[PDB]
């Protein structure tokens, strides 16, 4: 048995890993930042590993091209020569293998964050729809936008129990919605206000908003914000010059008509055209561009 | 009788029948969200209501293309089949079918925004010309901001009788100008403050500009700005993308007399051309682009 | 007598009224808003009024064109028939023909802005050089931060003394500067820091940064600033889009330069052309450009 | 001997120099700015205008142009005649001349910023490469955020000990951090808090963000503050205006690849093409544009 890398399994396979590539990209860094101290999440992240295992046995039975090459001797050394190793060790459990604390187990799950890159390699499938691209560049911005809440939810949590005197932004969210910490450093906010105010911040800062409310107090908290002004003046440019193209794209039939039609209608201006003939020029354009686009 | 769909009566009628929508834009859901718990507005609101149906009176008597359909059961049965159900469901006067708070009817009226796709249903009328489309542009980036204002104090008046401890933008903005509420949760600011302040707060927003007194606190509010953030950055991009496209499209004669004027230019400099003769090159381009544009 | 159009002379003449329309545009609405009821600045301003006088003389001395029309009657009948209407109403001396108090003739004075069309009728001449429309383009950006800046101290200034219980932006620039407004509206901030804060707050405002220190908190500040968000937006449309574009058109020779040698570079890797022969290709494009861009 | 100005040592040494110059470009502003009144940082400052003076000895030794001129004595009146005023006054030992504190001879050595004109001459090497003209790109935006940085800083820094009142940014800073200023002026914020505070204000200001706890409050503060708005609305729409296209250069195969792709695709579409003639079409087209570009 081999499956032809254009089959119509082959593109739902696609298009289903890259699903779950956007939920090992949400749900990992968020487990790695706010969670270290069966369940529907327990349970969910193990049917998405085995997956993503099933998809190494998959990546064993295509075939690829050099036209088809389709003899399993050449496939499973094409796959060894190339993508097996990373493929792997975003597969390997180490949680079942390490025992040291386990603090460094649950951080050591991060080794998922590999999964991206068979994003990166199938951009030949996902970029060939243009209303596909533009779920891909807003995944991107809000997946962007996301890790850094992660980030800044790590920088704030090793320094809210320091000897800080109440700088850092988690003892300031504490104070703002009325549950500050008590004097041992314990109480206070809640998981979702904490996770809800890192987002916020963290898209305030790449669309360079600021309301005021969050700021950055402490030296790690302000290279944080010179670093997501340095990242987001970047990539904010590059996406929504990106998803402006796109739309420009889209739009590109409508932009070539309102064009040609300004020309057609100048013209008609310019030569003074009589109206039984005006009616015959504007009416054969709407034809011929209704059926040659 | 019959209208021809291309008369000058048609024309003006799809004409006034925007500044219809627009209004109904505007005040629908600004009652919806600022007035729920006869005036000069309100004999107004039922004229309207009126022109909204004999719209649909010229829709069973207007010509149609699928050359021009003149018939008025082919008519009939192209409305029928098409958008008489969407017009029908924007007319009901859902104030003779409910009698059970009325809370219910003020709210179900909001139906009455489907009359925005009166307005898409006819984009070959309304973007034919560029100082049009710059109006409808200008007009939808000011409806987007206003709908997101009566989103915004909503979100805010359904927590600020709550047992919010006095967190939320309402309680905020009663202190910052000196009309705080009692201790019921009764008096505060006036109506004319809670909209001008929410409609600042998301042109604010939108623009990604933050002055520091109206800001997010609770995780509704939060979540509200961003989606506000990622709705703004699409928005500024699709918007502010198409406003400087048509500028540029209108700015095209002087674009191009400016590029041909120093192309004229530069090869006069590279051949050193005497005055003599120089003046009789950049005389006749003056005269052949004056004359052909 | 009469003047060329096309002389050094006129030339030079409609360069300097350009400097003395700036003045204008500046020291008018300063006056007319921060210093309501010789010094340097009271005799700069008759200089000044006396060369807009003269030049109504030069314009019933020059030439224009409908080849030249020389003869003083039909440029006087031209100019009578055209902007002279303007050109007198921007002329009239109020402070000799009225006295009626002096807080309407300062007011009357802002009837100098019509100078700023003696600027709009010469595009002509003041835009032929790349360099002298970015003069236009940043002095216009200046010019409209500045006469905003004069309407946001008249808000201010004109509620101050109201019932206000300190909730203006000129109360809370009192108290931010040390320098707090007594109950009695004396003492309080000095022109310089009334006018240094207003130019602040309005070129935040319309570059989209807000610092947090100064915001609108009562109704007709929100209101002006939701018209300088709208104000700010449709000029980063217009502005900063031909900004862009003439810094691009003076960068074109060098943008066209990287874009044809990239062609050439590929052409040669593409055939894999021997040094021998690759030099004579890649030097011979240095000298072909270099010799005629 | 003499040194080829194409030879793969001078292309070596140029991009060395380069580096060189950033290193001038970082540490002669931050030392004017925050160390005022061997150790391990004086022997690489003192290696490094070592190395800038060896560069003069280069350049008395290496060919130019006008096919290369290759005698020494007109390579040395071509370098005396041209750059060798700026190159000799960015390398004096002004250490050794003055007894004229050490407050007059730090300030001096800013002199040493003239080696930036050596990087404004080679811009034929360093724009060759457009993954170069990126790191050059985000290195001025970098380098001009810190430069504002150390002029932001020597503004707080000269209006502190004066009447200040704790009005000034320095002052702020100091509680912001809990670190507050004693009467005698000693202590306060380290030049750590000071810098990366001064760092983190300029990146605010030049990409538009203020999230509300550094503001500008004295009038040479706000002045400042409108200067880095000007500069950043026009140095941001230029770097980012060229990191765009340069983002769009490197991008422009696979943006040509989408353009004539859709033209393909609309043509199969048009024409309805069979299956066995479209795959030949689609197939052809992508073995095309990889031997081709």
């Amino acid at each position: 048995w081999t499956i032809l890398h254009y089959s119509p399994f082959k593109a739902v396979w696609d298009w289903l890993i890259l699903l779950l590539v956007i939920y090992t990209a949400v749900f990992t860094p968020y487990s790695a930042a706010f969670l270290l101290k069966c369940q529907p999440l327990a349970v969910v992240d193990l049917i998405v590993d085995i997956m993503f295992i099933v998809d190494i046995l998959i990546n064993f039975r295509t075939t690829y091209v050099n036209e088809v090459v389709s003899h399993p001797g050449r496939i499973a050394v094409h796959y060894f020569k190339g993508w097996f190793l990373i493929d792997m060790v975003a597969a390997i459990p180490f949680d079942l293998l390490i025992f040291g604390s386990e603090e460094l187990i649950g951080l050591l799950k991060t080794a998922r964050l590999l999964r991206l890159v068979r994003v990166a390699r199938k951009l030949d499938r996902y970029s060939e729809y243009g209303a596909a691209v533009l779920f891909l560049l807003m995944c991107t911005f809000a997946l962007i936008a996301h890790w850094l809440a992660c980030i800044w939810y790590a920088i704030g949590n090793m320094e809210q129990p320091h000897m800080d005197s109440r700088i850092g932004w988690l003892h300031n969210l504490g104070d703002q919605i009325g549950k500050p910490y008590n004097s041992s450093g314990l109480g206070g906010p809640s998981i979702k206000d904490k996770y809800v105010t890192a987002l916020y911040f963290t898209f305030s800062s790449l669309t360079s908003v600021g309301f005021g409310n969050v700021s950055p107090n402490t030296n790690s908290e302000k290279i944080f914000s010179i670093c997501v002004m340095l990242i987001g003046s970047l990539m904010y440019a590059s996406i929504f010059g990106n998803v402006s193209a796109i739309i420009q794209r889209l739009y590109s039939g409508t932009a070539r008509y309102h064009t040609q039609m300004l020309r057609v209608r100048e013209f008609i201006r310019f030569h003074q055209i009589p109206n039984p003939l005006r009616q015959r020029l504007e009416e054969y354009f709407q034809h011929a561009w209704s059926y040659t686009n």
